[PDB]
């Protein structure tokens, strides 16, 4: 009759029926893997009800693969490899630097699927670039406490005495081609502490345009008066601020 | 023979022995009473001779001033120094003691006043003054009341530095002047024990000292996890360099 039966048992595969048990000469049926199988290319997924009430030969087209090869932050798979998804036992991928990362010679940048189904052990074959030197900066210091490497974060801070002026970190991120430091090295200021005070009937013995961290003002008393206190004071710095050790002294008379 | 009571001398009383009769070739003393002196190269005395008749005498006290009072800044000239009769209107001269200058400006004379007195002191006599103290480097000096002849003066030293000599001078008298007891101490920087070194990490650039407020920062080797304070900083323990804390710890991972 004009008519097939159901189509062939094909292993791991189910075809698309649609709801009947007989079938017109010239129908196309098309099978779908099964969960946990992939069809593979260059195969047939179909048959053909042919004269004669006989369907047209079909044979197993499904595996038996990985999974799509996890994301890595450090490299991506080249063509062609990139763009499938059948990956039997066996089947060996390449990977290439994403950036800012550059190849490791000493290691194999290729994976593998397990029995397992499962791809081989990851290794470090596309490794961190690294930013350049930081450098240094006059009067204060940077910290480096995880190197300077591509991700890597480094503070600025500025010795006793001086403050800063710009930029207290920065960071190795991506540049085009290449990595670089997000900002550029930051400046240590000197503080001066406030103009000293004079005092009555009494000086300062040369004073100077700017005072800095410890440096002294020394006061000498008029004819005629007596000295009554420290004869000198000195800057002393706090929190990025000035300020004198103490009161100046007092001139007394008569 | 005997003479009788001697003459009566104004302003002095003669010395009797409680006797009313007296005899021949007898001498008798008379003393100046309160606020008189007797003036020098007079007769004090008078003899008694034949005729039952005494030797004359003549007034021989003057009021005079009592022997000025003794001044700390200043000593009497010669002769002023060994004298004794001062009368009215009488003028000494002072010459200053150590450690005392002269006022130029003021007069070191004292005039007896007629009521008996010495004219009013000035200060013609003044307190020397030792030299400036001058500076100590990194400390200070505090000069609680002058630097004359006399003065005490303390010495510190500033946060992170430690004192070494002296803590204090006074303005002694050193023979023709005044000076300065002891001289000035040396204000040293402190420095702390070089700082611990840590299993697995590094010190970032070290240095070869570290005083006070100065800093040392760490950094852990590629695979470990630092465990507790990045830096530590150089405290000052009085008067001994401290480190703030224990330097932090690298765990492998």
């Amino acid at each position: 009759m004009q008519d097939c039966g159901l189509p062939p048992d094909v292993p791991n595969a189910q075809p698309a029926l649609e709801g009947r048990t007989s079938f017109p000469e010239d129908t196309v049926i098309t099978y779908k893997c099964e969960e946990s199988f992939v069809k593979i290319p260059g195969e047939k997924d179909s048959v053909i009800c042919l004269k004669g009430s006989q369907w047209s030969d079909i044979e197993e087209f499904c595996n038996r693969s990985c999974e799509v090869p996890t994301r890595l932050n450090s490299a991506s798979l080249k063509q062609p490899y990139i763009t499938q998804n059948y990956f039997p036992v066996g089947t060996v991928v390449e990977y290439e630097c994403r950036p800012g990362y550059r190849r490791e010679p000493s290691l194999s940048p290729k994976l593998t699927c397990l029995q397992n189904l499962k791809w081989s052990t990851a290794v470090e074959f596309c490794k961190k670039k690294s930013c350049p030197n930081p450098g240094e900066i006059r009067n204060g210091q940077i910290d480096v406490p995880g190197g300077i490497l591509f991700g890597a974060t480094i503070s600025f801070s500025c010795n006793t005495g001086y403050k800063l002026f710009g930029s207290t970190s920065s960071f190795c991120l991506i540049s085009g081609s290449s990595v670089q430091w997000s900002d550029p090295l930051p400046e240590c200021r000197e503080i001066y502490c406030p103009a000293p005070p004079q005092i009555d009937n009494g000086i300062i013995q040369g004073e100077r345009d700017h005072y800095g961290y410890r440096q002294s003002v020394t006061y000498a008393c008029n004819k005629g008066f007596t000295m009554i206190g420290e004869h000198s004071i000195y800057c002393t710095v706090n929190n990025d601020e000035g300020e004198w050790s103490g009161p100046p002294p007092e001139c007394r008379g008569c």
